[PDB]
C-alpha cells in the first residue's frame, strides 16, 4: 500500500477523490491547512494540494518539500481549475475525471522505474 496526503478546504470534493484513491489500495490523509511541519512529519509518497490553498504560497511549500525530500521521494500534485505549475509533477484540472485520474497517478508513480511490476 501507500500513503497520500490531501490538502483542501472542500469536504465534498475530498470525499469523492479519497474514495477513488482508497479503492486503489492507497491510504489518504485529509488536511484543511497544509502546514509543512505536519506535512513533513506525516511525509507521504505524494501530496495533493487543492485550491484554494490554505497554506498560502504553494511555491514556498513546494520549495520546502523539495528541499527536504527529492521529487523522486515525494510527488506533488495540484488540484484546481488551472494547473499552477510551481514545481509540481502533474496538474489535475476540474472537473477531475475518475477514469483518467487513477491513470495519471499510476503514470506519474511509474516514472520512478520501468519495472513497476
Amino acid at each position: 500500500e501507500g500513503r497520500i496526503v490531501l490538502v483542501s478546504e472542500d469536504e465534498a470534493t475530498s470525499t469523492l477523490i479519497c474514495s477513488i484513491l482508497t479503492t486503489a489500495g492507497y491510504q489518504v490523509i485529509w488536511l484543511v491547512d497544509g502546514e509543512v511541519e505536519r506535512l513533513l512529519a506525516l511525509t507521504p509518497i505524494a501530496v495533493l494540494l487543492a485550491e484554494p490553498f490554505s497554506y498560502g504560497d504553494v511555491q514556498e511549500l513546494v520549495d520546502q518539500l523539495r528541499q527536504r525530500c527529492t521529487p523522486e521521494q515525494l510527488k506533488i500534485f495540484i488540484l484546481g481549475s488551472k494547473g499552477n505549475y510551481q514545481g509540481v509533477d502533474r496538474y489535475i484540472p476540474l472537473p477531475i475525471h475518475p477514469e483518467s485520474f487513477l491513470q495519471q497517478v499510476t503514470m506519474g508513480l511509474t516514472s520512478l522505474a520501468t519495472s513497476a511490476q
